[PDB]
């Protein structure tokens, strides 16, 4: 569960929560990169 | 659950929650990136 | 469940909840990006 | 559960909660990055 | 649970929680990075 | 638990809790890092 | 790119790939089967599935073969 | 990239590659089977499945083979 | 690049590769199953799965073989 | 990169690889199984599973042979 | 890089690699499985796993081999 | 890197490798099971795992063979 949340019975309050990911280039399963230069 | 919210009998406030992901070039399964020079 | 939301039995409040995701070039299940240049 | 948050019967605050993570090239299962250069 | 939280009945101030994790390059598998100079 | 906070029935304060990690280049199970140089 | 192949020169090649697959339910970028779902009963009778290749090579004076 | 191949000069190469596969419910980006779900029955006979893979070579002065 | 390959002059090769899988329920970026769910009763008979291999290679005067 | 294999010059190489694999619920970045999940009953029958392998070579007079 | 493999001048070989596995429910970056569960009933018959390798090479004047 | 191998010249090699394996449930980076589970009974019946190798080499004037 990556930047999940959760709770039950809570009070909120300002910016109670607040997430500043970066994923660019990420949750890669099986793709390469690369190159093949025979010459 | 990738930056998933959940919450149960809970009273709310001004910017309760914020999220700032950044999903560029993300979440790829086989989808390669290659070049292949032969010459 | 990415970027999802969820709750039962809450009360609200203004700007509850506020997303800013970045999906360009994002979910690729085998969607390749290559040249072959055997010149 | 990277970076998850979870709490039960809790009063909240301002910024009660920040993240400043950063996953450029991360989560990575079977993605290769090669050369070949047999030339 | 990496740069998990978790609590039960407390009050919350501000500030409470803040993280500043980097994960570049991180989370790898299999994902091998090789070149192959035959040449 | 790496990076773990865990707490039950406590009283929170400003900026009760901070963690500054660095994982550029972590967390790899199987992925080498290697070249071949035949010729 | 799943199961990719490359080559120069396939000069006289014979039976070079045999890409037998069964992709059933695959490939689903963004999708929510059963979803707020309640009482919903699911005995599809599926069945077989994959691949049952068979390859029988058998020279003989007299010769009997069955498949499936 | 899965299964993956590369080569140069298949000069008079033969049975060079047998991918069989079974990527049935594969390949899945964003999903939820059975979310937010109450009371569901999921009683599917998903059956066999995988390769089930058979090769024979026999030579004989009578044969008999049978397959599945 | 699962089970990935690289070659150069395949000069007369054979059988080179047999690459027999299954994939299925795999491959999953973002999934969440019986997220939420309460009472689901999950008795899906999926029954066999994985490679189920068998080669028989027999010269014989006279010759009975059976697969599955 | 599971299970790679590199090489040069394969001049006369045969059966060089058998790759068999069950990566049935593999590969998962992220995923949340009964998350938040409350009463549910799990009796799937998965049932078998991974390689079942058999390789009978036999030369005879008379010759009976049986998989699976 | 599970079960790498490298090599040059495979000149004339034969069997040179038999790579069975189950890597069923592996390879996991990110996951929960009855994350925040109560109550939840776990009796799924995941049954038999893993190799189950067989090689009977017998030559003979009459021959019965049976395999599973 | 498991189980790795290394080699040049495999001039007229046989049977150079056999890497049976089970890595079920293996190569975790992050997870979590029964996370903040409450009352979860957790009977699954997982059963036999890991290898099963059987290797029967055997010359006779009759043979009988079983396996498994």
């Amino acid at each position: 569960s990556f930047f999940s949340f959760l709770g039950e019975a809570f009070d909120g309050a300002r910016d109670m929560w607040r997430a500043y990911s970066d994923m660019r280039e990420a949750n890669y399963i099986g793709s390469d990169k690369y190159f093949h230069a025979r010459g």
